[PDB]
């Protein structure tokens, strides 16, 4: 009925601005001197050259990299094609590059960039030989798929009705030519339907994937020449992805069944199962050279599986260090893969007949990756990664998410490397809510099951606690909810808390920004039966006045336009009411979430600084 701090939802309230000013001041006094000391170490790690997108062309590989304040798109062995710095002297204003694609011949390249934090992006299609900009399209278009003279592309409608007259958010597919533009796909798609197109390997079939929400889809295939003959060949109810049309059959990676991932093929109405469900999730597959190449997610890290087209396992490939493995691009003869891990920013791999390492960036030092399990309330085994340095000062930085079908697999945290070097241990927990063990591993953290995610996390913290570790719990967004909720319930299992860009108010999350999008995950606060399980764990509603709490850092951004800062502000106040040792950090830099590489870098440093100071 009534929320005492509902006024905090107006971020322009001077009471709110005053809170930000005072608290930033507080937090800066607490870790500033330490943060300034650590920053060159974090930046040294953050500023590392890091690959982004890669493409196969007949003239060679084209890939983008991030370095320092710069983003370049370049010939793999050769020249820089696009710089971010050259562009920022074309406008005199700061520019972010978003992504690119090329034609298969490597004569045309299209990329996208937003000048300033301006909402509208821009797309430039340049000739790869002169560097000429043969077209500039504003606003930015996506899915640029070259065919002959023109190309298909998808436009996303955020603010405005689609041409056929449908309210946002919606998406439409087009075809551009010397002649002009025309919508070729999407008419009547109500808001929520999102689409994409990819070519088959031979390039003579279009493959179109419809998605409603983040949950469900249908597949359309047809001649790449004519959209009028793009007929629907598969209809699903749970996340599917179309792999390729090889020799008349559409190969599909589907989580239908138990929800672990299987490969099916469809030819002229008839469905046959190529690769059945395994014990562990099948997260992706690509077809290369009469061989199926598959990413199997064994306990939240990747191993590589090679199958014949008829579904017969030829071999598997394992890695020295547990890492994440994703395809970057593929043609008929080969695939590029991106690998990453805790102390390995990236490896670029090429699979053709064998797996070949063609580029690598790793951080030297005596670092170790181990694994172990915790036992949750109901006996569920909660896997977690362990990263250790040369020495062990018995302090843990424990990262969790647990939701939205998002698997926490090995990745690179720049600010953790100085923490390892200082004798710290990084822990990454695989809680329910994610996709580590399939579609039901996800469902087991949704709605009325959310307390499982918390129970999984406590299981890990309490286990680390029993072993003599000082513990810092950390999470962002849905992870920020994770840490706030675990805080209100078991403050005894952690020596400090780091709560980032969090959802806190579980009864009003749907009224703020785009929060209603999370209703399938969390529940509906407008339904009294959902409020009953929501009210049981809602951090904003469960701050225990008689419990004694650890140092707690809530952090967010003022112009963050996805996760409303008022969640942070409200929880801060609730902790402050009962005199908890809480701090509040509010980034002042607007525009996109990462203002610049340096502002972000400095924020990560403050996190490390808070951990080091409070775990000492
Ligand atoms: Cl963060
Ligand atoms: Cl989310
Ligand atoms: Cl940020």
């Amino acid at each position: 009925m009534e929320d005492p701090y509902i006024w905090m939802e107006n971020l322009e309230d001077e009471r709110v601005l005053k809170i930000i000013e005072e608290e930033n001041k507080r937090f800066r006094e607490f870790i500033g001197e330490l943060s300034d000391k650590l920053f060159p170490e974090v930046w040294e790690q953050f500023s590392q050259p890091t690959i982004g997108m890669a493409r196969i062309t007949k003239k060679g590989i084209i890939a983008s990299y991030s370095e320092k304040d710069r983003v370049v798109i370049k010939w793999f062995n050769g020249d820089v094609i696009v710089d971010s710095k050259e562009l920022e002297r074309e406008v005199g204003d700061e520019v972010l590059l978003q992504g690119f694609t090329t034609d298969e011949e490597g004569e045309k390249l299209a990329y996208s960039f937003s000048i300033g934090g301006a909402d509208e992006g821009i797309t430039r299609i340049i000739d790869l030989k002169t560097g000429e900009v043969i077209e500039e399209i504003k606003p930015s278009i996506w899915n640029i798929t070259f065919l002959k003279d023109g190309y298909y592309f998808t436009r996303f409608y955020r603010k405005e009705k689609t041409p056929d007259g449908v309210n946002p958010p919606a998406a439409r597919m087009f075809w551009k030519d010397r002649e002009g533009e025309r919508m070729v796909f999407g008419e009547g798609l109500t808001s929520g339907y999102f689409m994409s197109i990819r070519k088959s390997s031979d390039g003579k079939f279009a493959i179109v994937t419809l998605t409603y929400g983040w949950n469900q889809g249908e597949v359309y295939i047809g001649p790449i020449d004519n959209p009028q003959e793009w007929k629907k060949v598969y209809s699903a109810s749970v996340p599917v992805e179309a792999i390729d049309v090889v020799n008349g059959k559409l190969y599909i990676l589907t989580k239908e069944g138990k929800g672990l991932g299987k490969i099916i093929a469809i030819k002229n109405g008839k469905i046959d199962e190529v690769i059945p469900e395994g014990e562990f999730p099948l997260e992706w597959a690509v077809i290369v050279r009469d061989k199926i190449l598959a990413g199997r997610l064994v306990h939240a890290s990747y191993k590589l599986e090679v199958y014949t087209l008829n579904g017969e396992k030829i071999k598997e490939i394992t890695f020295d260090v547990p890492g994440s493995l994703y395809p970057l691009d593929k043609d008929e003869e080969r695939v590029l893969l991106r690998y990453t891990s805790f102390t390995i920013p990236y490896r670029l791999y090429e699979f053709k007949d064998d797996l070949r390492l063609i580029e690598e960036r790793k951080v030297e030092g005596e670092f170790r990756v181990e694994e172990d399990f915790a036992t949750s309330k109901d006996g569920t085994k909660v896997h977690y990664f362990i990263v250790k340095g040369e020495r062990d000062e018995k302090r843990a930085w424990v990262f969790g998410y647990g939701g939205f079908n998002i698997a926490l697999t090995p990745m690179f945290f720049p600010q953790v490397i100085p923490f390892l070097k200082r004798g710290g241990t990084f822990i990454m927990a695989n809680l329910r809510g994610g996709s580590e063990y399939g579609e039901e591993w996800h469902r087991a953290g949704m709605r009325e099951n959310k307390q499982n995610v918390f129970d999984d996390f406590i299981a890990v913290l309490e286990k680390l606690k029993k072993e003599g570790y000082k513990v810092a719990a950390w999470g962002r967004c849905n992870g920020g909810l994770l840490v706030s909720a675990t805080l209100t319930q078991r403050p005894d299992v952690m020596d400090s808390a780091l709560i980032g860009y969090p959802v806190i108010d579980m009864l009003r999350f749907h009224k703020l920004y785009i929060g209603s999008v999370w209703i399938p995950e969390y529940g509906n606060p407008e339904d009294p039966k959902d409020r009953e399980f929501l009210l049981k764990y809602s951090p904003y509603h469960n701050v225990d006045p008689k419990k004694k709490y650890p140092p707690t850092l809530i952090y967010t951004g003022l112009h963050d336009d996805r996760v409303h800062p008022a969640h942070a502000l409200k929880f801060f106040m609730k902790l402050k009411e009962i005199g908890a040792p809480v701090y509040l950090r509010v980034e002042t830099k607007s525009g996109h979430m990462g203002a610049s590489p340096e502002t972000r870098a400095r924020e990560l440093t403050d996190l490390l600084a808070f951990v080091l100071k409070t775990l000492s």
